[PDB]
Formats: structure tokens, sequence, C-alpha cells
């Protein structure tokens, strides 16, 4: 499955996105003078430059400290360091050669080494996007420079110039290959006060700013005076061009010119029997969002020459009268689609307040850890756990609490290549939470169904009863079409009714957010009462 | 109204459904070679087998106990039982013949009888679905067998075989008809340790696995190599068939063969003037979701024979050129509909976390109690209350709390055929909650509008002011189209501004979930402070 | 920007709307006998009658009191009042002529004047809707009469008749123009016990009940026996008419007759070459929602006379066979649109529980303060603050709390024309909250991005780091199409993992509503434990 057992709440800081307010959907206005043509849509290119980075730090018990040049050489060559922080030493000892032992990193390709005072090394990935303004490490620390900054190149670099240096012919030793003496590299070093950071300088690579996105074989152009609106039959996509006369192609985009000549020729060749070219040269357009649109206008051949009114006039009139009706309908579909995207954006913005992790995982169709960092959402991979160790606990009653029960089953698991066993609670879709705070007052009778991939675990009275296939429980569609529409069963929790008849004040488990809201002001007044009573108890 | 006054939170466990992750929407790919034809869609049949069940239990003050065979005979014939639990007796008395009195059940057809130790009988419905793997009683107790299990039949039965027995020629007495001596039955008995359960064994009924769902009079079949995609013009429904050559009909489904011969002949007869049959026999297809699709391919007659280019060629070209364009548009509409259903499923999954009862009631268009039982939603009827007794309290200030007021109006009501009067708070759409915890700090001025079906109750200063028709308040659409778009009124709560200017720390009522979220961490730190201060007060 | 810095939570009571349950979408049923025609849709007219109102009150320390006729004359002419409340006087003094000083109102055109006992005047707007049943003042106080009630006119008036009077030739003085002696007016007075209210009686204006809404140039009418369903090609709008024979126009709507004659003639004149009129007179229809629909049926000219089968018959058959297919598709699009609106209404109803302010602001596309007043939503303008004074605080660590940090940046601001400086927290989209309760436990490392219009503020370690343009962070669409689809970075919060490995019980910041829900029952049990421990501490 694409949603394996995973811990997602450990994900600190990943790729950022924001919800676009003020999405604008055009009004077609005067809607005659449609013209057909090929549209190639080009999107800004993003290259995920992922590169291996070594982090060096001193941990002190908790203040942290960078590592100087002489000690980082000893770390990279011998994995030895010097037990002190510049002054106290571990166990209040004396400054001595202290040897780093290896330690598991939880991601693919992350390796930690850790020997009061503690030397620490972390091999880890960092990723950067096409503009190369910054790169984010697995720790979530962000560095405000290009990873290709050579120092002399004056490429984007906002950190302290004194903190950055580059050393040639640098030697680095692989921990289990200490005698192989690997080939030398050119390696950069950065001092951030909290930690030293080092990475290999790969001479910056070269790429073309625009990557091809879509080819729409027939599109309808509507000239609304200030803008051209392009309506695409494939999908329902709509493009608003802010200029009426197409711009000559900027030379930086000239890598496109071959691709457009090829795609236009290949696709026009399959269409020659139905259309003639309106222009000998492609017209280029730029959208406000920065998409480049390549437009080849085509004029349809009259049906007489496709390779009291007389028949031909009636046929051409009917054909043109229905083509225009289809074009109007496609335009209204594109406008409806634009408005629906505008409303989806708001719906997603609101659902992200309920749970960003699940919202994003549903958008992607794969497990992604999502964290709301104020007004931006960060998306990242979850921490994988090795699924052979994942075992649910058969009983979910809280040990040593006659009045408390777990509302989610306990899970025992181990991190990949980690011997230590950890315990947590099974969230939704094999998610594992490093918490045991999902508890509820033990009901006299309870039925709970928890889905763990292709199997559902059925718990009666907080004890594991059976495992059933997912097909044992109808999906929403099958439910509404099947016996979900029949006379629903009438249920009475007679125990709850008697309890309310005998103690109207009694507390009960909340089951939904709206119940939290309905209780909230009463609970806040209860807290205020606690505060006042405690202050009076202290005063007396 | 379909949303009468009701108590929904008493609903323990009803019909279960789950939100289907990984809904797959196909890509049409190579899109020529459309063919038209009739499509009959058949869906798996669900029969709601609802049957009357008698429950027997001993309640002890609270341990519960089943009832033996000799005492259940005395209950079913005389409604007498024996006051003891096998040992203590009610009022620490002595084992004696003790007579059950009748008691109201709150659902249609539920009747309770109840005389430390308490004999209890409950006539109640149980419902089961077409696979007959289990049946759920009104209490919410689920039994893991088919209600048609004859013991010897080896039909699905997972309970303890020692606990189940069947007795012939069993006699049962109706409480108010004790002299009528009803005809005998064959009745099954089950011991679940907590309770005995009994029901009449109706010889298992017979039915055909597939129920007809839809007939689509014209559909477009696209052969995408591995699958056939069926696009239906009525609605926007889409069906993905995992096989390219249609399977011969399984004999178990042969009940369909007459229905398909009839529907295909009846509907082709109205279409003969436009199409000819491509095949002499219907082709059957099965979807991954288990729908059976009956497909009659049709080939359209040329327009010449429907009962420099020459005219006929132009007419046929235009007709075929526009039919293909409509077919492409219908395919894109079906794909858009599939994606929109995929996104609706996520939206509903998230809104169910806000409030499943209201979400489900809106989906059904009728009052349904919905409870999230972990990862599955249970849907059931709400408990009806007799609407002649429902009276709102004219004042919603909390009695004996100068600083507290009710945020929802109080409701006095009686359960159907119950003399006892109960008091609660009016939730949304005539829902009644068995709680009075929806309270708020009394505002100096307040306006609240509560809708109770076709009338809105307007409360000024926590006192009932007037009742207005629902038409007195514009709907969202009428609002946005009417004066909602004008210059909105500018309001200043000057009292709130002065309060904040004079006590920046002062507490205020929360009005929405996002305000709960914004306060939550501060309230948690307040609770932690309470805990630390109380521990220090105890230590001193 | 349309979302300036603003305080929205001060908005007490504005225009009300409700979510329409039981939106009905028709079934087309028998679908032949389409007919084309022009449809004019007329909607009920709403006029926002906004008028200037003066409020008079005595504030007492806090009981409030109206002002008598002799003292209101002295307020309106000299802005003098008499320091007493009928008896105690400010500073326990003696009844004396006491002079009102001016004070800023926070809305455009609101002016307050305020000299134990405090005379108070408030010039403020009040707005009323077309039916003139009530008008709402800026304070949020609602008055149950028409503002055009002349006393003798017996126009809608539900307040106490003794409380209302009208005085001719009334003189009112402008505070800074005390010598100009403005022209007299006819002014009404109302005593509400809490406050006196006064406004100018402008003889009620006259208007026509129906305002033109839309003209749909081609629409499809389907006669479903009981109703006519109108499907409009522009947009996807659908109208259900409850009558099959159109009603003769009520005389009250006769103002429409000229507009319809003009629009029908102007639009038919552009269509004569394609259609002939089916009737010589427009047919009027009324929807259940009260829309008036003007219908001119048109019959299309045969293609022969638009100004073995023979060609003309084939051409007409093809044209009619495709027009019917387009009409069926438009009908299915209109039904899908109706169902989608029905589902949007539920989605919006649920999202309003998360945050009505943001939901409504997204619907309007402009900043609107929204407050849920039970089952109705009130919408109003937010209080503007003068944006030249808005300065974010560079540091968001809580002063004097080593363990607490602010989760939203602090904002210093001044109200328009107010010298006083106020401090609060920056909510979403330049919203300012008069609170400082959004706090969190200081994380060892934190990254937060807050958007403030066209700029994003980036805070590292609770200290302001940089400001970036909105284009520095990809929108959701650009994200999903760009590097958001690449291999996401794998992040480990190693500190969190160590903390959980060493103290499984440790508390953590909640980041979403579902985390509130997961913690809620455990926090409620913690509160209950606090209560029990405090009661035992008091008992001992
Ligand atoms: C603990 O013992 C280590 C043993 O290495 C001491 O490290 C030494 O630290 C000094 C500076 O305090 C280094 O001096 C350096 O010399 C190089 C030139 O070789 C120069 O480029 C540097 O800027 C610096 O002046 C020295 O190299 C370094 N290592 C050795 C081999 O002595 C460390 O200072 C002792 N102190 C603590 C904090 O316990
Ligand atoms: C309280 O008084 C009742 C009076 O009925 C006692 O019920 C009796 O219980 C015994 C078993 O303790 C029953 O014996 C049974 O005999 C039948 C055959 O007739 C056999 O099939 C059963 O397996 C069982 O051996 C007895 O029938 C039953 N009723 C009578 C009429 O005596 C009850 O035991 C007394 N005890 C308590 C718990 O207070
Ligand atoms: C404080 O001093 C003011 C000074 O104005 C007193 O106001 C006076 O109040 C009396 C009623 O208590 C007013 O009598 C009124 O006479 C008019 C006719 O001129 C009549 O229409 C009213 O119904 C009422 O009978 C009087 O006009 C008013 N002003 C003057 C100039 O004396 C006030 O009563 C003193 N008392 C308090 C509460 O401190």
């Amino acid at each position: 499955t694409s949603f394996p057992f995973r811990v997602c709440e450990l994900s600190s800081h990943g790729d950022l996105f924001r919800f676009s307010s003020d999405i604008q959907c055009p009004s077609f206005g005067t809607r005659e003078n449609h013209t057909e043509g090929l549209l190639m849509v080009f999107k800004d290119n993003c290259i995920p430059y992922s590169f291996k980075v070594r982090s060096y730090t001193k941990i002190v018990t908790e203040e942290k400290f960078s590592v100087e040049s002489y000690e980082t050489d000893q770390m990279d060559t011998i994995y030895q360091c010097y037990n002190a922080v510049k002054v106290y030493v571990d166990r209040d000892g004396v400054n001595i050669t202290v040897n780093l032992k290896p330690t598991g990193g939880l991601c693919n390709g992350v390796r930690r080494y850790a020997s009061t005072v503690n030397c620490l090394i972390t091999d880890m990935m960092a990723k950067s996007n096409s503009p190369f303004e910054f790169f984010v490490t697995t720790t979530g620390q962000t560095v405000e420079m290009s990873p290709f900054y050579d120092g002399k190149n004056t490429e984007t670099f906002h950190e302290r110039a004194d903190s950055f240096h580059v050393r040639t012919n640098y030697k680095i030793v692989d921990y289990d290959n200490r005698g192989t003496n690997p080939q030398g590299e050119r390696r950069a070093f950065l001092d951030k006060g909290t930690y030293t950071l080092s990475w290999k300088l790969e001479n910056r690579t070269a790429y073309c700013p625009l990557q091809h996105w879509q080819t729409f074989d027939s599109t309808i152009a509507t000239e609304t005076g200030k803008s051209i609106i392009f309506v695409t039959q494939e999908g329902t996509s709509l493009f608003v061009t802010n200029t009426t006369v197409g711009i000559e192609l900027p030379d930086a985009f000239k890598c496109i010119e071959e691709q457009v000549n090829k795609t236009m020729h290949e696709k026009y060749e399959a269409v020659q029997d139905r259309y003639t070219k309106g222009q000998e040269a492609i017209t280029y357009f730029i959208t406000s969002g920065g998409l480049l649109l390549a437009w080849l206008p085509l004029t349809p051949r009259s049906l007489a020459t496709v390779k009291n009114n007389p028949a031909t006039v009636q046929i051409q009139f009917a054909y043109d009268s229905l083509r225009r009706q289809i074009n109007r309908m496609l335009g209204d579909l594109a406008r409806a689609w634009c408005l629906e995207q505008k409303r989806q954006n708001m719906v997603l913005r609101e659902l992200t307040k309920i749970n960003p992790t699940t919202v994003m995982s549903s958008i992607y169709g794969k497990a992604v850890a999502a964290k709301r960092l104020g007004d931006v959402i960060s998306v990242s991979q979850c921490v994988p756990v090795n699924q052979a160790t994942v075992t649910l606990r058969k009983s979910m009653r809280v040990p040593g609490s006659e009045t408390m029960c777990y509302s989610r089953p306990l899970v025992s698991f181990s991190f990949i290549n980690d011997t230590k066993t950890y315990e947590g609670q099974l969230g939704t879709d094999n998610e594992i939470f490093l918490t045991k705070k999902m508890t509820e007052v033990c009901q006299a009778t309870s039925q709970y169904y928890f889905q763990s991939g292709n199997e559902i675990h059925v718990y009666n009275d907080y004890h594991h009863f059976k495992t059933i296939e997912l097909d044992g429980i109808a999906t929403l569609q099958t439910f509404i079409s099947g016996c979900g529409n029949t006379s629903l069963i009438c249920n009475i929790d007679f125990a709850s009714l008697e309890l309310y008849s005998r103690d109207e004040q009694r507390a009960s488990n909340v089951f939904d957010l709206e119940g939290i809201f309905r209780e909230y002001n009463f609970q806040a007044q209860n807290i205020a009462g606690l505060r006042k009573d405690l202050d009076n108890a202290v005063s007396n």
C-alpha cells in the first residue's frame, strides 16, 4: 500500500505552499469571432536539486555550538573529536580524544554519529528548488544561500560572508571504509553559530527556464478586447492572456523554439485535411501567472473542399451554427470549472484547519506529512517504520485505570534499522502517533472499527474481536445505493437515558468537534471556577 | 416536516459504512473507435431482513446475567420470573415468584418489561443485510450468526455452538392477550452470558443476487486496450470494465436473462429507425466494483437510409464530425464528474469530523443519527418524541447564575407514550440534546435566532421576543443577490472595546472552532498552572 | 488591497441570512417537446435605505436609561445635559449644567459625545431593507418599526405607541457650526427604556416590487406535466415554474411591461433571421421562490427558408437530431449544477462552523465580519484601522515568560482619527484580534510565515528574519504542478523523538482541530481530577 505504517508528526519543515486568494475568472463578454488553433502551454521549470550534506554540532546540557575547522577535519577523517565545549568536560573530566560511535538515522541515507558535552555528526539530505535561493535539510534548518555558491561567484548568498569558506582537495573518510582513502573533493563549510554545515560544491548545472506542460490539440480563442481567453476542449482548462498582440519570444526561452516547431508540425500534419494555417509563424503569449502559450491559428476548410436555399449553403450553415453552439457550451464549462476551482481553494483552506495531513494526503493520493506553519503549509515525507514489527495490542483498556479506556488501539513498532521498540496509538490510515492521550471513559458496551490498510480490526468491549476485509463494510456509494436507503434501525441507549434521568449533570464522552464547541464555554467557566476556588484555598 | 423533534444521541450502533479511499478515475487515452449501445447496470442486491427479537436479562447492582431455559419459559408464558441471581435477592429477601410489569419502549414496536436484582424483557427489532453474516438489535448488540441458522444447516454461525439451541412447538403469550393461547412457533435461543436472545426461525428466504439498477439508453464505449470505459449520457456516470472480451454470464445471475431480453427488445424497438444491431447476443461485463453491465452494441444507419464534394458526403461528414465532438465532450464531462466525486468523498470525510449527524442528514435529506465508531460511520433513526408536548422555555437565563446564560433554548418534551417529562436544549433542526451544558457568559445585549422547522424564534436579551416565518430571513442565494451585496452596516461593540481598553486580560465567549483553536494552548497552559499550584498547595 | 488591516470581532449584528435546507432539484422525466424562447428573470427588489440616526442615553455605574424630551432638546441644541439620573449625581455632587465633549466614532459618519452618571450621544447610521419591517443601527440595536412610520399612517409599527412621537419644525445644531442655525426638520423620537432614538422622517419613497435580474437569450422549456423547467444556456441556471399555464401579470408588477416589451423587441430583432414568434403576447410565469419569468416562445425556421432520401431531408434531420442532443446535454448540465449547489450549501453550512468570517469573506471576495447568531449568520463591515500606524513587533517572545511564546505576531495600531494606540495579534489576511491569548510553548526551533497582503513575514526562532513577496511561495496549483510532486524531503525532529523516548507523558503544542479532539477527553479527565483533588484539599 502507498499508506504504510508511519510517524508523520516528526516532520518539522518541508516544501512550502500557500492558498492563492483572488483567483480571477474572466467574463467572456462579446463572444463572437471565435478562432480555433493549437495551444502549447509551457510552465516554469522546477528542478529538485537534492544533495548530501554533513552537519556538525556540539550538544551541551541544552545549548548547542558549532565546530571549528581543525576539529571538523578530525571528524571527517577519523571521526574523532575533542571532549570539551569552549569551559567544562563530560563527567567534569579532562580534554581528551573521544571516539564517535555510529547511530541510526531514520530516513534513507541519514546517518548520525554521537560519542554535558557530546560531539554529533549527521549525514543528511538537503533539497533546493530551481531558483536556488535556499535549501532545506532533513533537520528543517534552512540556509539562505545557493548550494552552488562558489564564494567568488557572487551568486545569491545572504549569510555572513565571514562564516563561509571553501577548501580544495578536501579528504573525507567513510566510516566503514577507513582504509580505502576516497578521492578528494572541493567542499564548502558554513558556520551558523548553532551548527557547522558542509556540502560538496557541484559546479552549478544549466537548464532551460520553461518546461513543456500540455499540448491542447484544439482550443477556442475569444478576443475580449483587453485579453484573449483560451478555452481548451481537453479537460476544461482556461488561460487568460493579458496582451492582445503576442509578444516576440524572449531569447532566454529560445530552447522552446525547436520543440514548438516539432509539435506544431507533427500535430498540424494530422489536421491538414480539416484546417489551413492562418499564419506562417507561431504567436507567443504570456499569462499573468507566467505560463508561455504557443498559438497556431487555424481556419476550417469549407465542407465543399474538405479533402429555395441550395443544399451546400444549408449544410455549411448548420455546421457553423452547431460548431458555435458547442464552442459556447465549452466556454461556459470552462468558466464553471474556473469558479469551481476558486471554491475548491477555499474549501481546502478550511479543511486544512481540520487536518492538513489528511487533506494533503488525499490531494496527493499518497502519505504526506503536512504541517501548518502559520499561513503556509509545509509538506514532507513521513518517517517510515519497518512493518514487520507493527503489532496492535489485543486489549485497549488503560492499565491501572478502572474508569479510563483507550479510544485508539495501541501499536508496538520499531523504526527502520532501529532495535529500540516504541509504543503509540494507531491513527487513521496506518498513521502512528507518539502519544497515548486518546483516552475515553469506559463505556459499558462499545463497538469500534479501525482500518489498517486492507483489513479492519473490530473491537468489542475494548478487546480485539475479529479482523475483516475492507469489503465487509460498504463504501458510501454502495451504502447509499443499497440498504442505507431502507428503514434505518431504531436504537435506544437505555443506560444513557437512565443516567440522564437520574443525574442530569453527569459528564459524557465527546465524539465530534461540534460537541467540543457546545461544551467549551461551560468547561471554560469550570476552569475559571477551579482558579477562583484554588486562589481562595491558598488565601485561607 | 421530515426533521421532527427528536433525540439522536441515544443511537448506539446502526448500519455501517466507510469512506472509500483510492477511487480510481480512468484516462481515456486513445479516444477514437467510439461505439454506441444500450447499457443495463445491475447492482448487488441488499434485502433488509427485519425481524422481531425478544431479549432476556438479569440486571444486578452493575453486573448483567443471562436467563436459563426454565426461567425463560416462565417469562414467555406468564411473564413471571424468580427474584434471585445465581447468591443475593432484592431487598435481601428470599427467592419468590415476582411479577413483571410493562414498561414503554421508545421505538415503534419496542416493549420492555421490568419487575439489586431485576428481571428484564425487551421486545425489539433486529435487522440484517443480504449476506446474513450478522444482525444488529435496537440495543446495538451485534450477533455473529445468520438469523436463519437452523443449527443443523451449517449456515454462517461463529458463536459458541453450545450456546445455541432450537425448540419446536414453542408457546409464547402476548401480555394483554394471556387467554388467547397463540399458535405455536419454532423459536431459537442464544446465550451470550450477558443476555439471552430469542427469535423466530423463518425458513431462509430465496432471492437473486443482482437487482437491476439503471438503464442507460445511449452510452459510448471506448476501448482503451486493457479496459472498456462506458460513458453514459443520462447523468454523467462512468463505468470501468476490467475485461476487454465480455464474460459469459455466470449461471447464478441467470434470473437477469429474462429482464435483459425484455428491456433490450423494448428499448431497441423504439430505436430501430436510427440504429442496427451490431451483435445478435448481449455481451455481459463485470466491473471491479462488482456491477454487471449488459451491453448491446448498435451501429448508426447512414443518413441516406435512416427510415466538388456531393451533398450526401458533406452531410454525413458533418454529422459524424459533430457526433464525435459531442462524444468527446461527454467523455470529458464523465471524467470531470469522476474527479469531483473523488474530491467530494474527501470533503465529506472531513465534514464528518465536524458533525456526522448533520452531514449524513443532509446527504439523506431526512433526519438520521450518525455516530463515528472509529473509522466507520454508523447511521440509524433518531428517537422520536411526541411533538404535542414540545414547548420551548420563554426565558433562557440560567436559574441561580447571575453570570451565566443558556446559549440554546430549553425544551420540555415527553417520549412517545411516556408520561415522564424530560428537559433539554434545542439543537439544530428540531434536534433535542439531553444536556444543559451549552452555556455562555451573559452578554449585556444579545440577539439569537433559532429555527424550529417553519418558524424562527427570536430571543432578545435571553428572553423570547417573537416568532417569525422562515421567509423573514433571506436564504444565502437571495441574500447574495439582494441587499447582501450593498454597503454593509458598520457595527461597533463599544462595550467590548472599552473592556479591552481597561482589562486586556479579560475572558470572552468563544463563538467558533477557530477561536477554540486560538485559545487552546493558552488554556492548556492555564490547566498546567492549576495543576502545579494545586500540587504546591497540597505539598505545603 | 480589499482586505485592509481591520478589527472584525467588534461587529455585533448586521444583515442576516440562513442556509436554505430542502433545495429541490427537478427531474426532467419525459424530455421531448423542447421549445426555445427568450426568458427574462425578475427578482424581488431590495433597497438599502440607510439614514442618519441620533442615539441618546444615560450610562450609570452598569444600568442605562433613556432621556426625556426636555433634556433631548438641550442635547440637540446646545449639547448640554443635566448631571443626574432620576437619585445620585456624578462625584456625589449636585444637579448642574454639564457640557458634552466630542469623541471619535470608529466608522465613517459615527460621532460620539460623552461628558456614575454620564450623558452620551451617538450619531450613527441605520439601515433597513425594502419591506421596511425593521432597521438595524451601528450599535446592533434593532427597532421593530418602519423608519417611515408617520404615527398616523398606521404603517408597520410594533413598538409601544406611547413611546413614539413626532415633532414638527424641530431645530438641531451641528456641534462645530453652533451659530449657523440649520434649517428645521420633522423629526421622530422613540423611547426604548434603555435609550432614546431619533431620526428624520423622510416621506416613504415609492419603488416597483420587481427589479430586473437576468436576460437569457436562448432557453429550453420542458413541459413536465405539473411544472415547466427552464434550462438556460448562459451559465447553467435552472428555473422551476409551478404552473403550466402562465399567470396574467399582477397589476402591481405592471412597471415591468415596458421593460419586457423593449428587451423582447430588441433581442428578437437580432434573432428574426433564425426564429419566428410562436405567440403574439409574452407569457408570464412565477417560480416558487417568487421570481417572475417572462417567456417569448420561438419556433426555429426550417433550414430551407432561413433567410434515396433527398438532401434537404437529411440536412434537417441531422440538424434536429443534434439540436436535441445538445438540449439533452444542457439539461443534464443544469441538473448537475442544481445538485452541486445543493451540496455546496451543506459544505458552506459546515465550514461556517469552522470560521464564518473567512468563509463569508471568501464568498464575497472582500473583508466582511461574520457572526453566527445561533442558526443565522450576520454579515457586516469590519472596523477599519488607519494603516499608516500598523507596525508588527519584531519579536514575538512573551515578555516575562521563559516557557511561553506568541504564535501570532503582535501588532500596534490606532483606530481611524483615534490618538490612542492599541495592541493585538495579527490574524489571517491583515485581520487584527483584540487578544493576546494565541500563545504556545516555545519550541527550540521554529519557522513561521505570516502573510500581510502582498508581503510574507518570516520569523525564525520567534524573531523577525525577513520579508518576502507573495511570489516567493508557490500557490497550491503551482506547487502540485511543480516540485511538490517530486520526492518530498524526509524530516526528523530528533528532539521530539528523544523527548518521547525519555518522557512518554510530556505535553506538546496542538497544531490542528483534530489534535484538540484527540486530546479533549484526556483534558476533561484532567480537569475532573483537578476538581476532585481541590475538593479533597478543601475538605482536609
Ligand atoms: C582540547 O584539545 C584539543 C586537541 O586538538 C585542542 O585543539 C587545539 O585547539 C587549538 C586552539 O585552541 C588549535 O589551534 C589552531 O591551530 C591551527 C593551526 O594548526 C589554526 O589554524 C587554528 O586557528 C588554531 O589556532 C589546535 O590546532 C587544536 N588542535 C591541536 C592538535 O592542538 C583544544 O584547543 C583543547 N581545548 C579544549 C577546548 O578543550
Ligand atoms: C429460585 O426458585 C426457582 C423456582 O423455579 C428455582 O428454579 C429452579 O431451578 C432449578 C435449578 O436450580 C431447576 O432445575 C431444572 O430442572 C429442569 C427439569 O425440569 C432441568 O431441565 C434444568 O436443567 C434444571 O435442572 C428448576 O426447574 C427450577 N424451577 C423449579 C420449578 O424449581 C431456582 O433454582 C431457585 N434458586 C434461586 C437461584 O433463587
Ligand atoms: C436637574 O435639573 C434639571 C434642569 O433642567 C431639571 O430638569 C427639569 O425637570 C423637570 C421635571 O423634573 C422638567 O419639567 C418639565 O416641564 C416641561 C414643560 O416645560 C414638561 O413638558 C415636562 O413634562 C416636565 O414637566 C423641567 O422642564 C426640566 N428643566 C428645567 C428647565 O427645569 C431636572 O428635573 C433636575 N432633576 C434631576 C433629575 O437632577
